[PDB]
């Protein structure tokens, strides 16, 4: 399953990324152009995200209560119930994205990092599990990264 293989690989290292502040120097597996670009996208537009809607994040993360393994556990239902019980769009996705790399931070913060991986899996079953048709549609991490494209300025 390369599209599942592929969207755990590029949300798992952009939540690691965010968490620890490191990039990882390991090569990607297949792919590896797209992943490459695909992260490098979620970078520059996922930051943005998480600033744009700090308020909200905040304000769910507060309600969410996150404390352990157990609460981390009980997010993909919530993520079922807000993310694929609605429109599907780029924009969407990636604040699915970012909101998880939100609480990844706040994982990292609270001395709870082994949680991260898990819930990048948890992420990533939600939106390849739920909404594979659009992906596939929609040419995968390589339409991601061509919606997302921004052409260099002249001069
Ligand atoms: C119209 C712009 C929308 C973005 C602004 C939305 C803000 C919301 O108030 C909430 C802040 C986080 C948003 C809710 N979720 C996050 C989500 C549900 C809560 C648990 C959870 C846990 C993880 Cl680890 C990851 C995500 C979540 C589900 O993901 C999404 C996906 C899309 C939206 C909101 C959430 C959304 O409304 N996006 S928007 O339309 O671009």
């Amino acid at each position: 399953d390369e599209l599942y293989r592929q969207s755990l690989e590029i949300i798992s290292r952009y939540l690691r990324e965010q968490a620890t502040g490191a990039k990882d120097t390991k090569p990607m597996g297949r792919s590896g152009a797209t992943s490459r670009k695909a992260l490098e996208t979620l970078r520059r537009v996922g930051d943005g995200v998480q600033r744009n809607h700090e308020t909200a994040f905040q304000g769910m993360l507060r309600k969410l209560d996150i404390k352990n393994e157990d609460d981390v556990k009980s997010l993909s239902r919530v993520m079922i119930h807000v993310f694929s019980d609605g429109v599907t769009n780029w924009g969407r996705i990636v604040t699915l994205i970012s909101f998880g790399a939100f609480v990844a931070k706040h994982l990292k913060t609270i001395n709870q990092e082994s949680c991260i991986e898990p819930l990048a899996e948890s992420i990533t079953d939600v939106l390849v599990r739920t909404k594979r048709d659009w992906l596939v549609k929609q040419r995968g991490w390589d339409g991601f990264v061509e919606f997302f494209h921004v052409e260099d300025l002249e001069g």
